[PDB]
């Protein structure tokens, strides 16, 4: 039993990495690209 579940455990802690790599630079991309620029503030509107 420990034979099977251990190399499973093995295998879902290999993906869980993998997903963590891919996360972390998703979103290091996306700041440095489109979403660090200087965010505009939110501004209230009463013309339209």
């Amino acid at each position: 039993f420990h034979q099977s579940a251990k190399d499973l455990l093995d295998q879902l802690k290999l993906y869980e990495q993998e997903q963590f790599d891919d996360w972390s630079r998703d979103i290091q991309s996306g700041l440095s690209d489109s979403r660090s620029g200087l965010c505009i503030e939110a501004s209230s509107r009463i013309m339209e």
